[PDB]
């Protein structure tokens, strides 16, 4: 828990019961639950050593799951991209995932579920048939990946020169994976010329997406992100929706360098955080330099979408 | 963990596991401990796990003997230094507790693979740099093949991938060896669809790069060629090419096309899973008269022969 | 002996009934080169034109069927457009060359033609030029006989397509395929692939393994009724823009989009279409049918509507005065 | 009126005293155009000419100085093989390419000249042909004053380079830099992307984010003695070739590589080189010095030696029969 300095953030009041050694963290391997210490998997798991793994990332806001339905849908089309048969059904993975979270008491968390290739075989298997894929999960507290105060007044965005996004014809990043070696040299070299997330540029020099967020891109009323070297987020998918309820004009798109520049506004978007304004790239101001109206409208209407009783929640059972 | 080879130049040792040792045949060195493969388990919170924020290396034992130990252990210190991994471990302490492993064994025919990781005490969005803490581990099992040995004798089929390409140099970089295998998964999983036994890939210029676990060598007119951008600094690799020198053949490091691979009077294959081995055909097309060139014969028998002739290429494990 | 009239064997498709003057020069075919009206044996330019040496120049070609201009406002528009992407200043006004380029296929006499403008950066200047002031730029035009890049009984019957495997399009980062332009090297290594494996025309790939576009033509993909064509690494084609509002006028979803090549295997329909011959059939693609191998019931509407659009009086066309 | 000589402030470049004959229509500059020695104001060629309109075409440019041809068979060669690269048959051989040449220069009576030979695939046919025999090929030749791509007190100060971020050198796989082409797309942003950030001169990158090659110029980097050159996205200058050889003669390794450009901001040395202008010092990048920011010893060597391989009789030089 925390307080935000937010009046549409809150978090539960609420204290976690010293009795249970799953309060307040754990995970699902091979069939138990386990707290943290222990929730540890094989060196001979090939989504470990040649990363032949994908994943997603829901949360979990005042008791209740945030757009389940629309996440297991994408992990299980992730899955199906990279020939990985899922051991379990749908259907299993929610059921597990909600008692995971029920089991560590917490009213605000991530629960991350990972389906690998598994430890039964090699790279080089010639028999498809003697493949035996593994499901792991981890339920946490929430993170942010922007603090509160960054929410409100904004971040500032540097565009990376020294790395750029993976191609679609090498690893996808359309499938959510742990394979990060660009992401991570782009955080870097945010460290190197001192801003405080970068947005990685594609081969054609379009714009892509940053290390686990999407952008998107505010010009004359109209809404845009990026439609090919980012992930399809669902908190992407939310803001358009969002968007068009504010009667705008919202897509999917390319968008040039200079188009970034020239934005009336700019926000970046995540599982991990919600939604925030970028006010500067480069150290150039968007607009002047702060946070954009369209911006804070999308932000609010994101936070009362968490609590407003809809079919995008799931209660979970405490 | 033992064979016939049915190779005169490939000979297994003679020996018997001790049963009572509960390490024999395979085990695994991680946070301090020496295990068994059954208790070989890393944190699912290590960056190395969740956002492959990682390198390696995999070195090999032959009758009782590690082969070029101080290369690899050099590689993989240089490959952590391009990522900007400060190693827990000195050079010397990594060496000492990799051969104590492979003795607790007791295996004299043997894969070793080190990896250095960002470790589970930070997270990628980490402000202070200071707070990372690296971890290391280690495993040792039985010597692996990539390829049979009857294919070793009379060669393999090749596939150039077309649905993928290696990962570029600007994004990912195959010089530093890594578990980030989407790319040569992909390429993998096309053998499969299209009926062939390995793939290579090509790079974004359409040049030669590397194959899953891998280099590639191309002869032509007795000069010997193999790719220097899109694939890993192979010590199998560096291996062959001095070995060629030794023969009285030009030995380089190029830029190569598809067209020069289809003309090749050989092509070979290398890797420390399994040594090196002759491509002779490619896409159905046979390379020369289809069957292991000279050239190739003699650059595998030599390979062997410095696996076991004493030399300062090898080091003993004290059983 | 000029060739400018067909029998076509196809009611959709119809010539017009007419013979040229032997008295005029310019008969059948003339060029606009530095304020004069020539004809083609004197249709030359300066090798010391950037144009040539750096290829520092851009184009649009429309034509012209029963004596009236197919869409001219959208492509000098995107001529002007296309200069601005690569900072040249045309030297004429949008009208100024409308009006020279109508009376230029006038004193031709064609009434089916096709019409190439060309803008490129001059030959008063070198591309080292530190004043950019010093730039000459130059327009340059021709007009001639109509040409069709696929025979008439392939419009009917269909085409045999190939994946180019050899070569991939030049990407947006180095010369813009969004930019009509004469740097044709990926394109012609196509076209001699296609002459090594066996097949009628090529379609290349993106950097990313995507659905670019062919020598000349923009593709179209068909999929459970909705409508798709690359948006990326492909010309923002006229035809292609009527090809699309064609396919919403019918009640079909039509989108720009990213396509894969499993995509491409898979669909139910696909064609081809440009100014040089307008919309055809894609029946196979590197040997395999698409579908059950003969042209598609929507493909067929579109190519029949397409040259409905070329003769019923509207706003999509600019009568030439002969 | 026509410069053909200069005083340059350096005592190892000296150009010919002498005067060009006023009653000769060819002096100080001509053509050859379809077995035509022609003057420059008549120097056109056919717009159907593919050469222009697909850019399907290679070609070279060699220098004469003080009435010598440089490496003239080096140059022959390149352009015949560049030729067979995109399967274009030249119609008149390598020694008659030479002859032709060297009489064209001969005509002009320019000592210190330039002179590009142009093969493209020719007006005869289209793109689209189905029978390659109906191709019939052009050579096109012209003969001018010596050009320098900087002035003289920037080959002794040195120039200020510009690493380009708008813009990648154009890949192998789409239209290949190692075929010497006028498909210039990218080079020409490089160009522009100098304007807008204040510098002097451009050099691109590759997909790779390698050091490539700049518009109409080969880079060169020295380190700890070493002297390399990017050896992928580059073409195979005549220049290049010539550094690498005094390297060599003066002691150093010298060798073609994959260069960063990290390497290239902690270089010792840096220095471009071309046909047209020779051998020149880069003393900074992005604004950030080279070294103290004044031109290298090693680098002021190669420039001379150059120049003294210019005039010193040898195999190199070829004399032109005024
Ligand atoms: C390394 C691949 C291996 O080390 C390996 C080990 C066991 C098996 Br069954 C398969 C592969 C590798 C190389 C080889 O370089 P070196 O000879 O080990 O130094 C080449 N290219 C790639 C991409 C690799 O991963
Ligand atoms: C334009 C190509 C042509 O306009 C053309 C003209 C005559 C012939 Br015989 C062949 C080709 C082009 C397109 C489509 O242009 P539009 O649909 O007519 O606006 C698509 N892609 C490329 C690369 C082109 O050059
Ligand atoms: C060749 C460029 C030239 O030939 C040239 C001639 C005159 C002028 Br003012 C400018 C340029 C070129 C090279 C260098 O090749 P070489 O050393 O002359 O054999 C390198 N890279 C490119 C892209 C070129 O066009
Ligand atoms: C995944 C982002 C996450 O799941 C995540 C988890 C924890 C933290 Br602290 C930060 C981020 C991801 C996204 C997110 O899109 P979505 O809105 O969650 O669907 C976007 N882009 C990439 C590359 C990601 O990895």
């Amino acid at each position: 828990t925390h307080d935000t300095g937010l009046d549409y953030i809150t978090y539960s009041d609420y204290e976690l019961d010293p009795a249970n050694p799953l309060a307040g963290g754990a995970a699902w391997i091979e069939g138990a639950f386990v707290p943290p210490s222990e929730a540890r998997i094989s060196i001979f798991d090939q989504g470990f050593y040649t990363s032949d793994a994908t994943y997603t990332t829901f949360h979990v806001w005042n008791g209740n799951a945030f757009r389940l339905g629309d996440h297991i849908e994408r992990l299980f089309s992730n899955a199906e991209s990279i020939r990985l048969i899922p051991p379990l059904t749908q259907d299993e993975v929610k059921e597990i995932a909600l008692e995971l979270v029920a089991k560590t008491e917490l009213r605000e968390a991530m629960v991350t579920v990972t389906i690998t290739r598994g430890y039964s075989s090699t790279p080089f298997e010639r028999d498809i048939t003697k493949h035996r894929p593994q499901v792991y999960m981890s339920a946490c507290p929430y993170q942010w990946i922007v603090p509160f105060d960054r929410i409100r007044d904004g971040v500032h965005l540097m565009v990376a020169q020294s790395v750029r996004r993976t191609p679609r014809s090498s690893i996808d990043p359309q499938v959510k994976n742990f394979q990060w070696g660009d992401l991570i040299r782009a955080i870097q070299e945010t460290h190197d010329r001192g801003f405080e997330l970068p947005l990685l540029l594609d081969c054609d020099n379009l714009l892509a997406e940053g290390p686990g967020f999407n952008v998107v891109v505010i010009k004359d009323g109209v809404v845009r992100s990026p439609g090919r070297a980012a992930l399809p987020g669902i908190t992407r998918k939310t803001v358009l929706e969002i968007a068009e309820s504010l009667g705008h004009e919202a897509i999917l798109a390319d968008i040039t360098p200079a188009e970034l520049y020239d934005a009336d506004e700019v926000l970046g978007c995540s599982t991990g955080g919600g939604v925030w304004p970028f006010v500067s790239v480069d150290g150039n101001s968007i607009s002047d330099g702060v946070p954009g109206p369209v911006t804070q409208s999308i932000i609010r209407r994101y936070w009362e979408l968490n609590v407003e009783p809809s079919s995008l929640l799931t209660p979970v059972q405490y």
